[PDB]
């Protein structure tokens, strides 16, 4: 993940 990138969601 990487924070709220919306990739992890």
């Amino acid at each position: 993940c990487r924070p709220l990138w919306t990739a992890c969601g």
